[PDB]
């Protein structure tokens, strides 16, 4: 089928190190610091619940642009800047300002007037193309331009904004 706006999603994206490969979804909580975090699966995490998002918008670069400069069922299209609102807390998927060094940090937040909150979507491989369930997408923050990323730390994978992509699975259900 095809991504549609009201469409109740979870983001999902291949860890691998050691030769041990996995599915990680990505997942937040609402209840104190406002930080996204991913989980092991199997492939269903454990606690779904917190790792559904809703496409709320999309729309294209130029029009959001449009709209945020006047201020001073649809389907998603590559190239668009799209709107993920977080099940469980109603918040929105945001790039934020503070660092995880290079890369920013990936949480929720309410205010969704401005880019902060907007992610445009790509291909690995499309402008205005339809995008299909079941296709790995590349996801762009609209106000820094960095890729929501998959980061490995000292012990644990983690998600952030960074310069280098990551390929997800954006994934109904």
């Amino acid at each position: 089928q095809f991504l549609r706006t009201d469409d109740e999603v979870v983001l999902q994206c291949t860890a691998t190190i050691h030769k041990e490969q996995q599915k990680l979804c990505l997942a937040a909580e609402g209840f104190g610091n406002r930080l996204c975090f991913l989980e092991s699966t199997s492939n269903v995490p454990p606690d779904l619940s917190i790792c559904t998002f809703v496409l709320e918008q999309s729309l294209s670069v130029r029009a959001l642009q449009e709209m945020l400069a006047n201020t001073v069922h649809r389907t998603l299209l590559y190239g668009h800047a799209i709107l993920l609102r977080h099940s469980y807390s109603g918040m929105y998927l945001c790039c934020l300002s503070t660092s995880r060094k290079l890369a920013f940090d990936v949480g929720l937040q309410e205010d969704t007037t401005g880019e902060a909150c907007w992610w445009t979507i790509h291909s690995a491989s499309s402008e205005g193309e339809k995008v299909r369930v079941g296709d790995d997408l590349i996801l762009v923050s609209v106000s820094s331009e960095r890729y929501l990323h998959l980061s490995y730390g000292n012990s644990s994978w983690h998600v952030d904004a960074a310069f280098q992509q990551t390929l997800w699975s954006v994934a109904p259900i």
